[PDB]
């Protein structure tokens, strides 16, 4: 086999890197390196999660956001209920939804008399997987893959930074936006400057207050954040859309937890299954892998979803196929959990029945492209022949950690399926962008390895 | 040396084992298995803490938590505002602060004319580690080791769930407590049980949802909660306080963040630190870690402190005493984050250190002694002969880690300091009753290999 230990000696000390390599046509292991030691997978998870919607929901599947009423529309009136159900679209826009609610006035319905009732029954439990970290859920690439899901949940405010030492940055909500941002961050001078941090404390009803420091900037520039209660700010959209629409509201927000019964006036699909998952895959969409996560329980158990029934559905349709988990710990489908608990060697088996149902998945154009597409279309150590276009592989990537499990054609013209999991990678500490050089030889080096062999 | 990785056989499949130890009277490193990987600490990082404060705060170091004005008392009248200054106590009850409030009225004061201003100020940025995990934090052993703190930042509900499916459960809060818990939980029948989660959802101003369902009990179900707001929390007790003992305020409650100055009326001093760093150290407290670690940033940089702070103080104060870091990550004092990184070797320095300067120190005396107290008075590998009486070691415990740093006296009655990490271990699904039996084995023949050799 490949000496991976050797090639180990360039990662960076107190490193452990988990590696293993199948040669699929002799069917022989080429590389087994702590291939059976439990590791962060990041957001090579999604393989699993892909696999598992393959099979579960199918090509034709599609999100559908819905419109419905109990009551009776006449002279121009919905005498009744506005119900808007929401099942988990993670590719929603604000201006699907303003169509999708355009259909009302098509209709004629000039004026709703009833509430407003959301229907996001379809998710259960909380919006976040277990073992998430708290100070990343207002970051954009954490929001929440909740039941209702507008432009990604995630807004931006407009900051000025442009100020002497002591002044306070000018902080403004877009008009778009139904968010408050609240609080002080000032202007560091250069000798504090290194230390600063933003610190954004969320409060109820999508409140953020900032407190901490900047560097002085001259220009301008935006800062992106998740949307935290999600149906509050899906309800305050769609009662700015019916406004626009000229459509007239004056009932309350209800949200109750249980399907709504109700007759069908209009419905929004998604793009189906097959392009979800090619943009899961090429650009790591945290939040279509963990929508299609519940979405997979909700369809497999005919229940109300929560992370655990993703757990123990993606898990039983995976077994079926004959992959073996043992005690993994699968908190997500994205990857984000640091509960997750995965060894190279089942990821591999994944991968191995990824390429060998491939007639039927079609899950290998998914994946990124060493040098051409997806999150490595410039990745450092695959960027020259003979990796180039040769190499593919899904990405996963968090503090201290970077991974890769895929595919790639050997010197022979032969296919090796493989999984890189590193974690424990540290080269200064918390809040100091990571000397990756150290990653961009050992990978270099493996995969050329792996090349060769 | 000693095979460790043979020993790890034990252990369930997937774990992995960072193994140190030394023969001090020797000098000879006697086991080295992973020794310089990093990995998750959790509460023996609380060792570094130990050492750091005896250091830089001393034996004679008590928290001060204190009442201030500038109004002049007259005619029964306190004329001004009442300061109320908390510097992070973490042994804090509301019986000693209701004492304390009693001085006002030892010194004549029955009217307060003034605003209730808290001081909160030695402490800034987030109460909570970076890295922490989100679902744990409304959790007692995860309580906020803020600037206030008062009964640990914990209380207690209890929900009566012994009733028929389709029932709501039902919630009782003591009264004593200024919280609110609401919410509809129902009872589950036997079918749907298994798909339950009972949740919590924090909003403003210590406001706790319940929501899910759980399978009916059969004796009362016990919540423990944190406390969310801390300040908000102290100045509702302290309000009730003032009213209990007859001294009349109709003011506002100020929380101006920044330093207040006044006339100081009475001052509430903790335990000492040596009580403080022995109860840490045997029970593994939490907030007594974290606070210590930010006092220790507000003492020795001179300004309010944030775990930033307590991070960089730590390393300068141990650094000096000749500790090596390299690029370790220490993101708080308690060892709770899981960006924590730290080499079983940099661990097994500082113990040297210890033992080497036990005569200044006096630390030995705080770690758990096997068999007989602290949190290894039953820790199923320990209780045995040689063992029994004999290894003394810090624990450290999460989700897939279980930890021991310690010291023990071998067969020859020479001194081993000992770093046992264990990351990665699961015998079951995430919800589930962690197996000990592999852990007993897998340290009950560690810790005789270590008196044998
Ligand atoms: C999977 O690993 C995901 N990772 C994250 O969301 C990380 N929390 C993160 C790391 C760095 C920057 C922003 C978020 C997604 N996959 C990554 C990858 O494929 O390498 C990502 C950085 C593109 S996001
Ligand atoms: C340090 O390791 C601390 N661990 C925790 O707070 C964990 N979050 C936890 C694990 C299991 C149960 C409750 C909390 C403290 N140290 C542990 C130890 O010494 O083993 C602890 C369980 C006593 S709490």
């Amino acid at each position: 086999m490949i000496n991976v230990s050797d090639l180990t000696q360039k990662l960076p000390e107190g490193s452990n890197a988990g590696v293993i390599a199948k040669n699929i046509n002799q069917n022989q292991i080429i590389a087994d390196y702590n291939g059976s030691t439990f590791m962060l997978p990041a957001s090579t998870q999604k393989v699993f999660t892909a696999v598992a919607a393959k099979l579960a929901l199918g090509d034709q599947f599609q999100f559908e956001t819905a419109l419905l009423s109990n009551g009776k529309i006449q002279n121009g009136n919905l005498d009744g209920n506005l119900i808007v159900s929401f099942t988990g679209d993670p590719d929603l826009t604000r201006g699907q939804l303003y169509s999708l609610l355009a259909e009302l006035k098509k209709q004629g319905i000039k004026k709703i008399n009833g509430d407003l009732v959301l229907d996001t029954s379809v998710f259960s439990s909380h919006d976040r997987g277990l073992g998430w970290i708290w100070n990343d859920l207002t970051m954009c690439f954490n929001s929440p893959p909740a039941a209702a899901n507008i432009d990604n949940n995630c807004f931006y405010a407009e900051l000025d930074a442009n100020k002497n030492p002591g002044e306070i940055v000018k902080i403004n909500v877009p008009a778009q936006f139904p968010i408050q941002v609240f609080g002080q961050v000032y202007v560091a001078d250069s000798n504090e400057a290194p230390y600063c941090q933003l610190d954004v404390v969320v409060h109820d009803n999508n409140r953020y207050q900032v407190k901490g420091c900047l560097a002085r900037q001259y220009k301008p520039f935006g800062l992106s954040f998740a949307v935290q209660n999600t149906d509050a700010y899906a309800a305050a959209i769609i009662q700015r859309q019916l406004r626009k629409l000229g459509i007239e509201f004056n009932g309350k927000v209800l949200l109750p937890q249980k399907p709504q019964q109700g007759q069908l006036l209009a419905k929004h699909l998604s793009k189906p299954l097959p392009d979800l998952l090619k943009k899961m895959m090429k650009k790591s969409d945290n939040q279509i892998a963990d929508s299609l996560f519940r979405a997979v329980a909700f369809n497999y158990y005919k229940r109300p979803a929560s992370f655990q029934l993703g757990t123990l559905a993606v898990k039983s349709i995976l077994q079926k196929q004959g992959i073996r988990f043992g005690n993994s710990i699968l908190a997500d489908g994205s990857g984000l959990s640091r509960h997750n608990l995965v060894a190279p060697k089942t990821m591999l088996s994944v991968l191995e029945y990824i390429a060998k149902n491939e007639d039927k998945l079609h899950l290998m154009e998914t994946f990124p492209i060493a040098g051409v597409d997806g999150t490595i279309s410039g990745r450092g150590g695959l960027i020259s022949p003979p990796l180039v276009k040769n190499v593919i592989a899904k990405t996963g990537s968090l503090k201290g950690v970077y991974n890769l499990a895929g595919f790639m054609t050997n010197a022979r013209g032969e296919k090796v399926a493989f999984v890189q999991f590193i974690n424990g990678y540290s080269t200064g500490d918390l809040e100091s962008k990571t000397k990756r050089a150290p990653l961009v030889q050992f990978e270099r080096n493996l995969y050329n390895e792996l090349y060769k062999y």
